[PDB]
């Protein structure tokens, strides 16, 4: 899953986050449309 | 300065936090306090 809906970004969000953190970025949709982005930060 | 919220603060308030970016607003993400993410908008 690279584009998440909101209700798996609250079922799913550790392991969301494991995965940016691993590098990925990660598309999140509302009601279907493309609204944010989880991406790595620098750190 | 911004707005870091953790993953548990994520899950809790998801809706609002994303109320938030889509009103243009850019959220730091942490992990167990550490920063890890970048929550931002895309252009609509």
């Amino acid at each position: 899953m690279t584009s998440v809906g909101v209700r798996a970004l609250r079922q799913q969000a550790s392991e969301l986050l494991r995965r940016v953190e691993a590098g990925e970025t990660i598309e999140i949709t509302d009601r279907g449309r493309p609204v944010a982005l989880l991406s790595p930060l620098p750190q």
